[PDB]
């Protein structure tokens, strides 16, 4: 029993705050049987700072200064909060900078692994002034996207995108095929998260040609096409090279090109390493793989809320935010909480208020399962449509073809934009019309009448 | 939309794909939500795998089908998923073809941990065949290299006795160095705690001159090479370089006796493979902090403890934690053995599938967690050897003697095991091993519950 | 640029103040504005940081934070390092 010294619940949650001087973590955390809550909580606290099962004789009373403390519990509602000093947290000897890997190491690091827990998940951190102020933050932002494409730097709007399916399959020549296609109707396109050098379709060879379908599309649309390109690598030396050869690929373009990084599967490392590397090209964090500690399912890891602002700080320009409930994954409407914390300087979370003290913004990354019948609903829920939105089976799975799908996208959006039902929109745009008879089964659920 | 007969194909045998060694082979317990069956999920799974999506795309081709990941065996009865991943789909660098874990994970398990008609899945086990295997950095060291410069045999070289430096967080640069020279007057091997790094109140480069100090002058009057275990670990792979330069400078002479420790799985495989890449000729130390978010058996998502730590060896790691086996405050089971021989072995079988490494260099198991010198002989029992490195924290700083103290017993206690010697006869003669008991009382009581008389 | 395709300085002021200013049959020629339009600006790279960071960092606000108080360490030459970081502490 170690919680005289890492439990206080005499502390007050406001005073901490107010402090500046914690990191706080909000946990649903559930002993396993035989072992009481608050005894647990200590010892999660101790094994998440200073302490280990056991005493040491090295232990000193500085020590115990920096050890995080249990401040407030809840057994009925499986709820522990523990304040961590910031003192404890790495810095770099290069610049001495904060870094996400070190927070992940204590706050949900060997914790997950202790016998005498069932479980604990992360819900909420707030993260204190002088503690957020080391991290690099978001470089870049849609707004430049929308300066690109000379659309209003603020409420610039939707900009309509895909992703290229297949997923994986199409060999460089019909992969730029359908890039032109896209473009000739849509903004931007984004490599699938796996596509990048498969033996199929070489990096080196396939790049050029999106290139051209790129100069192509702009020259017949006289409106600047965007691309996300997937440089995620396990060597940094890789990521480097692959980065290096599409800027110079895309030449008097290269301001048109994202970089996508698989943070999730890849780690922080390996976006920080692009985030500083590139820190002029959008870093597109794509989060393959989170379901895997994110979802309600698992009682473990941290929530999506927590995944997602902890990447504000690694410096994504976006990131995927999910369909909040509207696409093919796990979601809820409740998740337009996610984009609010990432795009404003103040907001709600489930525990803690979280000012940004101007840290750019993170943009959402609207995607999965979606098309034009289903984001007039998902926007009612968000409040507005400022957001990069990508639909692979919505614009491919389009009967007239990728073009008319990324035109039935944007038709969509300015739809929603000035409050005009998607039906009645339908009526005058044929390759919005054609999206309903491509998905009818979508159509049947949320435009019932649309066949009359 | 059911894509079974396009994703699924059951008349596969599972012999014939790995005899035609171009499939990477993964079993799954996976259980669809309410209202979905069973085959169509797993299709539409190994689709959202591969190279599909919840829809029928018009860009769809024949040489597209050619690549798909099917699924070829289930048993919905047992929550059984099988998928075969034709080892084309699979990521290659530019600047040197070789292949990379973080694609192997993207397709995986990657987005169908999200899918909104999957409850949950995991993978419980991984063949990699001949073709891809070989595409992998693999280990480049081993405890083999440990064993060589503490001058032991480079077979059945035995345990390497090493400890955490205690407290996880707090140590000042002066305490924390004179905790390193009294373990290493005992010990062999001395590891960061996964935290440890450049904190304000002990800077990395005020701190590694120190114990640099403290391994000279406990390696004159011991006559032994001693052996440290450094955090490296950052989001920015230039300060992960720069970590390694300035410790493997301030170490000098003796900078083959420093290990490079990575927090692999909350820093991610490119941490990882940046150090095993930069600094090939430096033992790399993985640290697993933060895996038990998936690899706990209450987890029903992402992948288990033994594929977590066999992935580790495609990204070379020449140590990494497997658990305690049960034996120690770690979550983890005695069958956790199984992992072991898996890292360790040219042969070896895992859950589901029987996997040969083709000369590819061994992964040293560490035995880490709540472990001392009492719990090392049971552990060892179901091990079947002590070919291990072992780091115990509080089993050394928490004897009540010191942690030079610690560090005999447990060297002690190893001994005792590796010659068939009993514990408790093995302490009549050795106060340090004595001295343990009677600081671990309650482990003592347990495991030799007549300790106090004899 | 041929490694990222963006604008540099350099090349304007090699063609709008550039051999212009060594001609014969001109006396002088002064550049007193110049208007670069959104295409040509937003290939620049821009300032990263603000006085706001300034102010982020004393813990001020980041709106109308006010005068960041500054000198010069004088003598402008001549301070051995002792003198020189005596001054230093002495200011702040
Ligand atoms: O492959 C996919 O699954 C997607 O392209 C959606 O496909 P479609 O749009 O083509 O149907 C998105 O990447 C995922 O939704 C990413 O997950 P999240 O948004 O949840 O990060
Ligand atoms: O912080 C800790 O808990 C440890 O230093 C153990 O300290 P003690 O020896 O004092 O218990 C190790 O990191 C864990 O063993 C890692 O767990 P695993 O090896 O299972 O990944
Ligand atoms: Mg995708
Ligand atoms: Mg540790």
């Amino acid at each position: 029993d170690q919680s005289n010294r890492y439990a206080n619940l005499s502390l007050r949650e406001e005073d901490l705050i107010a402090g500046g001087k914690h990191v706080l973590c909000a946990y649903i955390m559930k002993p396993k049987a035989g072992y009481g809550y608050l005894e647990s909580a200590a010892h999660f606290a101790a094994e998440s700072s200073t302490g280990t099962n056991v005493e040491v004789c090295t232990t000193d009373d500085f020590t115990r200064g920096v050890d995080a403390l249990v401040y407030e519990i809840d057994e009925a509602n499986e709820l522990m909060k523990i304040a961590y000093p910031v003192d404890l947290f790495d810095r770099n000897i290069i610049d001495g900078r904060a870094m996400l890997a070190s927070f992940l190491t204590l706050a949900i690091g060997n914790n997950q692994g202790m016998g005498d827990i069932e479980y604990a998940k992360i819900h909420d951190v707030y993260f204190p002034p002088c503690y957020l102020r080391l991290f690099d933050g978001p470089a870049m932002n849609i707004v430049d996207m929308w300066r690109v494409l000379e659309r209003p730097l603020v409420d610039g709007g939707m900009v309509v995108g895909t992703i290229i399916k297949p997923k994986l399959g199409l060999r460089p020549e019909p992969f730029a095929a359908a890039c032109y296609q896209f473009w000739l109707g849509g903004d931007f396109i984004k490599n699938d998260e796996p596509q990048g050098n498969q033996v199929f379709a070489p990096l080196r060879t396939i790049m050029p040609m999106i290139a051209d379908s790129m100069r192509r599309a702009q020259d017949e649309t006289g409106q600047a096409k965007l691309f996300s390109a997937n440089i995620t690598a396990d060597d940094p030396a890789e990521m480097y090279a692959r980065g290096e050869f599409i800027l110079e690929t895309f030449g008097e373009f290269a301001d048109h090109v994202a970089f996508l990084v698989d943070g999730y599967v890849a780690g922080p490392t390996a976006v920080t390493a692009c985030r500083r590397r590139f820190p002029q090209q959008f870093l597109h964090y794509h989060r393959a793989g989170h379901g895997a500690v994110t979802s309600p399912q698992s009682k473990r890891g941290y929530t999506a809320f927590v995944h997602c602002k902890m990447s504000r700080l690694s410096g994504a320009s976006g990131i995927h935010t999910g369909t909040m409930g509207y696409g093919k994954m796990e979601g809820d409407a409740d998740d337009k909480a996610i984009a609010y914390m990432l795009e404003q300087d103040d907001a709600q979370g489930p525990y803690f208020r979280q000012t940004w003290q101007g840290m750019k913004a993170t943009t959402p990354i609207i995607s999965g399962g979606m098309n034009a019948l289903r984001l007039p609903g998902f926007f009612d829920n968000l409040g507005h449509s400022n957001v990069i939105q990508t639909s692979g089976g919505g614009a491919f799975g389009h009967k007239d073809g990728g073009a008319a799908g990324a035109k039935s996208l944007r038709q969509a959006s300015l739809a929603w934009q000035q409050g005009v039902d998607l039906l009645d929109y339908a009526k005058e745009h044929p390759e919005l019309a054609g999206a309903f008879e491509s998905f009818p089964k979508d159509a049947d659920a949320l435009y019932p009448n649309w066949r009359e």
